[PDB]
């Protein structure tokens, strides 16, 4: 869609987090959610996990009325929404040095 553009200083190994969003239908929320996550498409792997599966019906078992769900680095960062607020806090400081 769009190349992006945004360059700064860093000087840091790159890996970006592995973001696990659990979307499903229907739901007019994991929808928007994805939409909220358009800016940090980029920003992070986005995992979209389907709890609409059967294989995945655990996911939904646990994460049916606390959905969309949000893993950042493999750890509930956020569910019911996308607080991206919350999302960028983590974004900035997640890894940390040497880490992983």
């Amino acid at each position: 869609g769009s190349s992006g553009s945004s360059g700064n200083l860093s000087a840091s190994n790159r890996a970006l987090p592995v973001l696990t969003l659990f979307t499903k239908a229907p739901c007019p929320l994991c929808d928007e959610a994805k939409e909220v996550l358009q800016p940090y498409k980029d920003r992070f792997i986005l995992q979209e996990v389907d709890i609409t599966l059967p294989e995945n019906s655990t996911w939904y078992e646990r994460y049916k009325f606390d959905i969309p769900v949000f893993h950042l680095n493999g750890q509930f960062l956020m569910m019911h929404r996308v607080n991206t607020s919350k999302l960028e806090k983590q974004l900035r400081k997640l890894s940390g040095p040497s880490s992983g």
